């Protein structure tokens, strides 16, 4: 399963390609929203894991981007950032995230997590 | 949309069932696990809202419960519980839990996974 990681922090974004790649993934990285939209494409990511905070637009905006396109709409993504408050949560949720985890995180459920979104597809 | 809601503690059930009528739900009440097992059946629940520690045993093996049964394998599960600690939340969501929400939770932040994963049937 490829899951396409966009995190603008790159040792971050290295260490959560390891973390999936010793469970199973195939990871795919962006650093900012442009590069995720371009990364975007065939072979279509099984998942996008997505940071909020990135440089020429945010996580909830590239969901837009994401949800407008039918190509791309039934594709889950789960958020994972450091915006930790309820009402970011929430936000991210409703823009159409199927998952929302806070960091600091923990490996075991940021996995189990995915998995659980990829067996609802 | 139905929702079995599972919990013991009856006050915090109802406060519950409210929120759901709200917003657009048709809960329905079990009250621990036997409950749970004897309310699930025609007409099916869209999702399982379900409390970990209940009379009777807990969620965990409800779930195992549900996923036996070819019948009701498919139908999603958000636990909602006190149990908070990191390996209470991978061993929900390992078993088969599509999405876990620790007490105390944000009544939107519940609405808003209970139709993210609503979304991914
Ligand atoms: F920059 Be991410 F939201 F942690
Ligand atoms: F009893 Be539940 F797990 F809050
Ligand atoms: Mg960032
Ligand atoms: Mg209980």
């Amino acid at each position: 399963r490829r899951i396409l990681v966009v995190e603008d922090e790159a040792p971050i974004r290295e260490m959560v390609c390891f973390v999936l790649e010793q469970n199973g993934f195939q990871p795919v990285e962006a650093e900012d929203y442009d590069s995720a939209v371009n990364q975007l494409n065939e072979p279509w990511p099984d998942l996008i894991l997505l940071d909020w905070m990135l440089p020429g637009g945010s996580g909830i905006q590239f969901i837009k981007h994401l949800k407008r396109e039918s190509m791309t709409r039934d594709i889950p993504v789960v958020m994972l950032t450091a915006r930790g408050e309820e009402e970011d949560r929430v936000r991210g949720l409703e823009t159409g995230a199927d998952d929302y985890i806070t960091k600091p995180f923990s490996p075991k459920e940021l996995v189990a997590r995915i998995k659980a979104v990829m067996r609802r597809i």
